[PDB]
Formats: C-alpha cells, sequence, structure tokens
DNA sequence: CCTGACTCT
DNA sequence: ATAAGAGTCAGG
C-alpha cells in the first residue's frame, strides 16, 4: 500500500528541512551497535537508504549535523549514540515520539513506534518484535521487508508527530516534553558516549581477594551448619535453618519458608550462623555484579564501561540505569564501598566531582504540603534526618552516627510515604505499639503533611491521576478499587509520586542548566552520571574551584520552591574520594 | 524462563 | 496487608 524509494544513493529532496528520520539499531544495547538502515519521510516522499552509503555521503552526514534541519523521531537519544559511535553528530531533533508517549501515559510501558501508533488507532506500522523475531532468532530481516518496516515506522511520525503535540497541550505537557525531556535526552546521550574509566588492574585484585574471603566465609557457615549446602539457594539454606537447625519461621513465600535479610536478621538471638549468611550473601552479590559483571562490560581497549539510561521508564518519572546499572553502586558498607575505589577520571589529572541535593523530597513535600513547620524548618537550614534520629535513638546531635542518620532517613521516608504501625516495627524491630505512637507524633508536628496526604488521595480519587510541579502525570486506574489491597497501593502511589516525580523534575531541570553554564564558561568538566537526587562529574583538576560555586548554585537554583533547595559536594581522585 | 536474594535513591 | 521507585544475579 505504501508507496517508498528504495534509494542507492542521498538526493536533495531527501535533505529538506523537517523530516521525519528512523536510524535503525536492532541490538537493544545501543552502544557500538550495528545501524542497520535508515528512512526519511518528508513532504517529498518517502525514502529507504543503506547505512554504508548515507552515512559515507558528506551532505547526508553535513544534513545530519544541521540543527537547522528538524528531525522528529522515535527515541531519537539511541540514534544519537549509535551514530556518534559511527562519528557522526545528530542535531535538529524536534520531536521524540517515544517521549511524548512517556509523557501522556507512563503506564503504557511504550517501547516501540507500534505501541505509540496504538495511542491514536494508528495500525499501518507492525510491532518491531514481530519483524526482527525474540531471542536467538531475532535477525535482519531481507532488505525489501526491512525497507517497508523503516519507512512504515518512518510515515507513523510523520503522521502522529501533530496528534500527540496536540493531546500534550492539552495536558499542559507541551513544554514538558520540548522543554525539558528532549533536551535532556541530548545530555544523557553525551553522557552514556563519555562512559566511565574503570581501574580495571584494582577491580581484579579485589576480586582475586574476595574470592579467597567468600571461601573462608563459606566454610565457617558449614561448619557452624553441620553440612555442606548452597548458601545462595533460598530453598537449601531454608532446609537448614528451618528444619535442621529448627529455627522459628517468621515468615513465608509462596515457595516457601523466606530467608530474607529481615528474617534472618531477627533470628541472631536463636543461632550466629544467621549473621554468617548475611555477610556471605553480601559478599556473593559483591562478587558477582560489581566485579565480574562489571568486569564484562568494560570496553577493554578504554577501558571504559558506557551504561544506558532509560528515560522512559519508570512511573515517576526518574531514569533507570542498566547494563551496568551505575545507580546502584555499593556505598552503606566499607567493605563494598571499596568498588569506588575503581571508578577513575579518564584523563590523567582530572577529578571526581560529585554533588548532592539534601534532604530532597522531604523539602518538595514542604512546599507542596504547605506544611509550615516544615517550611520553617528548611528556610531554618535545618536537618530533619538528624533529629528523627535522636528521637529513635535516645542520643542527642552530637551523638547521632553516620548509620543513625541513615536509618532515621528510612523513617523519616517511611512516614510521609504510608508506613503502617507494623511496618515500623519490624524495622526498628520494636513494638507495635511504640510504632503506632512515633507515627502519630510524627504527624502532629507535620500536620500540613497529614493534611495533604488525605487531600491528594481524595483527589487521586476524584480525577484519576496525579501530577508534579512541572505537569508531570500518572494515572491510577486501581485507586477505586472495592478491593482493600489493589485500593490501598494505589492510595499509597498517590502519597508518593507526586513527591518523588517532582524530585525528578528538578534534578532534570538543573542537568539542562548546569550544561548550558559549562558551555559558556567553557570548561571542559563534564556530567558522566545522575544518581536520583545526584550529579556526579569529571573535569581537570583546575577547575574544581570553579565548580564548587557553579554545581550547587545551579543545582539550588534549577526551581524556586517555598523552601531552598540546598546541594552538598565533594571530590577526589576516585569516585570513593568524591565523598 | 521466574523468584528471591542484594544493591542503590 | 502493611512506605516508594529502580536493576542484576544465582538457582531452579
Ligand atoms: C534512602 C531513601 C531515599 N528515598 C528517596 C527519598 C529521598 C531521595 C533521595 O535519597 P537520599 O538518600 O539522597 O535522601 P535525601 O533526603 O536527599 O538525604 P540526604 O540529605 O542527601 O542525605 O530518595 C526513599 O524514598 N526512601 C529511602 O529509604
Ligand atoms: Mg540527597
Amino acid at each position: 500500500k505504501m508507496a517508498f524509494t528504495l534509494a542507492d544513493r542521498v538526493t536533495e529532496e531527501m535533505l529538506a528541512d523537517k523530516a521525519a528520520l528512523v536510524v535503525e539499531v536492532v541490538e537493544e544495547n545501543y552502544h557500538d551497535a550495528p545501524i542497520v538502515g535508515i528512512a526519511v519521510v518528508n513532504e517529498h516522499g518517502r525514502f529507504f537508504l543503506r547505512p554504508e552509503t548515507a552515512l559515507a555521503d558528506p551532505q547526508f552526514v553535513a544534513w545530519l549535523g544541521d540543527e537547522t534541519k528538524k528531525k522528529s523521531m522515535f527515541d531519537s537519544k539511541r540514534a544519537a549514540v549509535a551514530l556518534k559511535w559511527k562519528g557522526i553528530e545528530l542535531c535538529g531533533v524536534s520531536f521524540d515520539l517515544l517521549l511524548a508517549a512517556y509523557l501522556l501515559d507512563p503506564a503504557q510501558g511504550v517501547d516501540d513506534v507500534a505501541a505509540a501508533a496504538k495511542m491514536k488507532q494508528y495500525e499501518a506500522v507492525r510491532p518491531d518484535e514481530a519483524v526482527y523475531g525474540k531471542g536467538a532468532k531475532r535477525a535482519v530481516p531481507d532488505e525489501p521487508v526491512l525497507a517497508e518496516h523503516l519507512v512504515r515506522k518512518a510515515a507513523a511520525i510523520w503522521e502522529l508527530e501533530r496528534p500527540f503535540l496536540d493531546e500534550l497541550r492539552r495536558n499542559e505537557q507541551d513544554r514538558l516534553l520540548v522543554e525539558l525531556e528532549q533536551p535532556l535526552s541530548s545530555i544523557l546521550a553525551e553522557m552514556e558516549f563519555a562512559g566511565v574509566k574503570v581501574d580495571t588492574k584494582r577491580l581484579e585484585q579485589m576480586g582475586k581477594e574476595l574470592a579467597e574471603q567468600l571461601g573462608t566465609v563459606e566454610q565457617r557457615i558449614y561448619e557452624l551448619a553441620g553440612q555442606e549446602f548452597n548458601i545462595n539457594s533460598p530453598k537449601q539454606l531454608g532446609v537448614i535453618l528451618f528444619e535442621k537447625l529448627q529455627l522459628p519461621v517468621l515468615k513465608k513465600t509462596k515457595t516457601g519458608y523466606s530467608t530474607s535479610a529481615d528474617v534472618l536478621e531477627k533470628l541472631a538471638p536463636y543461632h550466629e550462623i544467621v549473621e554468617n549468611i548475611l555477610h556471605y550473601r553480601q559478599l556473593g552479590k559483591l562478587q558477582s555484579t560489581y566485579i565480574e559483571g562489571l568486569l564484562k562490560v568494560v570496553r577493554p581497549a578504554t577501558k571504559k564501561v558506557h551504561t544506558i539510561f532509560n528515560q522512559a521508564l519508570t512511573q515517576t518519572g526518574r531514569l533507570s540505569s542498566t547494563e551496568p546499572n551505575l545507580q546502584n553502586i555499593p556505598i552503606r558498607l566499607e567493605e563494598g564501598r571499596k568498588i569506588r575505589q575503581a571508578f577513575v577520571p579518564s584523563e590523567s589529572d582530572w577529578l571526581i566531582f560529585a554533588a548532592d541535593y539534601s534532604q530532597i523530597e522531604l523539602r518538595v513535600l514542604a512546599h507542596i504540603a504547605e506544611d509550615d513547620n516544615l517550611m520553617e524548618a528548611f528556610r531554618r537550614d535545618l536537618d530533619i534526618h538528624t533529629k528523627t534520629a535522636m528521637d529513635i535513638f535516645q542520643v542527642s546531635e552530637d551523638e547521632v552516627t553516620p548509620n543513625m542518620r541513615r536509618q532515621a532517613k528510612a523513617v523519616n521516608y517511611g512516614i510521609v510515604y504510608g508506613i503502617s504501625d507494623y511496618g515500623l516495627a519490624q524495622n526498628l524491630n520494636i513494638s507495635r505499639k511504640e510504632a503506632a505512637e512515633f507515627i502519630e507524633r510524627y504527624f502532629e508536628s507535620f500536620p500540613g503533611v497529614k493534611r495533604y496526604m488525605e487531600n491528594i488521595v481524595q483527589e487521586a480519587k476524584q480525577k484519576g491521576y496525579v501530577t508534579t510541579l512541572l505537569h508531570r502525570r500518572r494515572y491510577l486506574p486501581d485507586i477505586t478499587s472495592r478491593n482493600f489491597n489493589v485500593r490501598s497501593f494505589a492510595e499509597r502511589m498517590a502519597m508518593n509520586t507526586p513527591i518523588q516525580g517532582s524530585a525528578a523534575d528538578i534534578i532534570k531541570k538543573a542537568m539542562i542548566d548546569l550544561n548550558a553554564r559549562l558551555k559558556e564558561e567553557r570548561l571542559q568538566a563534564h556530567l558522566l552520571l545522575q544518581v536520583h537526587d545526584e550529579l556526579i562529574l569529571e573535569a581537570p583538576k583546575e577547575e574544581m574551584e570553579r565548580l564548587c560555586r557553579l554545581v550547587p548554585e545551579v543545582m539550588e537554583q534549577a526551581v524556586t520552591l517555598r523552601v531552598p533547595l540546598k546541594v552538598d559536594y565533594h571530590y577526589g581522585s576516585t569516585w570513593y574520594d568524591a565523598k
């Protein structure tokens, strides 16, 4: 049905100043991945181009990098990064259908053009999986079949842009797309392609020493159990703990006895073996994931790892990080924290600079709930995580250990996001009565927060969705469910999503503002990672003084709230030192 | 292939 | 039944 030219060479009419553009990368991980085909749809017609041809054509390369030639795409970051690996700069992306779909409804989980097309009853395009196949069968089809698919995807983007933009505008999300998510996409592309350098010699030595330690811990566990078994098997472990050793069963799941960390910690008064097992499972994860798993994805010639920041995945507007995940590198225990010594600057005489928003979601909550006491506290520049810790453990601001503040931080966020007396009791291993009391007092100190949380649940029931500061939405169709469990989970999403999502809006805006400030001040410094409310950069050592002023300022000023935003920062020779 | 571990925000 | 949002891995 759909006519298109299977071109042998680039022509002028393919180089119009507005086009839908498909630069096709089949591999899920697009770093240094093949570009298999290109499609262009514009006012002059529909074109398929072979990448060997087009990417070596100086005019097409020129067009790609010409910011005044506007392109509409789906997942422009994937294309931009794949092109960077081919030594080509992509500019002028003015519409991204993936990001537009994501903003309209994140629950749709849109991850191909066909799925976004479904949102407007557009059915003249196939899903990628149908065309390429799955798993071991995944392959690029015969050229005519490939060309039609890419053209159909380009035609879809061409026809769907206006309908999607119209609906975003109706929702007050058009700027959220064009001014926030789309510019962020190009920044994330830069960060991913840059990568982070790894000290493989240090990491390999850590791994050798870890293997030795695991063996020792392992044997000690076998001695304590009176038996060899697979400690990494919750099934086998459950038999040892609850049948052989006859320890109390505190919890079961659908598969059998729970051996969760929470459960094992509570069993410590019964048998010392549970502490050893908890240590073993920590060590085993360090080895499998942060030594072996990490070394697996290091590019050997540059020693860099290149994460992918998924910008259209989370239901709240956060990013996630995959292959590897660099947003869950250990920090809480010194043993694991040492992994961060293996993440180093990519040039000699450069340093790692890390900045972190202080009490971020509590500040956002203060602004949104308009809780006068919480607002007062932050205008007063107080630390609410520390105050809660003194309350919980009997101590004062002097005797608050970093571990103390950590445990208290979990209690603060637990309570505002709706933890029960049961959950708080199980968490601090205190009586349910004491836990209930603590929650009651908390909401007495911050009654605006309590009111806000009651009101936001009711609003969500009336409207069917909640919204963030920059107009991001999450729909919650389950929130009027007659079923208690289903309804209760949805109510808690109403309590959390606006706060976590507004905090995401803020750091996203901060990243955009920060790059504009780095370019104008012509600094060599550049972003490496985002970790939800943290930005990690690397820079020549000479730029540290300028960053110490620049970075906190830009982050604190990204939005203006009813309370101040506050950023902490550190720098050093490795990520570990940036503390 | 899922579940239940450990990891972070 | 019992704070929220994420990813990876070994075992099965
Ligand atoms: C740890 C944790 C965190 N969160 C959310 C809510 C906060 C943000 C930021 O994490 P951070 O530890 O920096 O918190 P922040 O308040 O910014 O603390 P700092 O002042 O930076 O220490 O993540 C949560 O919901 N539940 C948790 O158990
Ligand atoms: Mg923080």
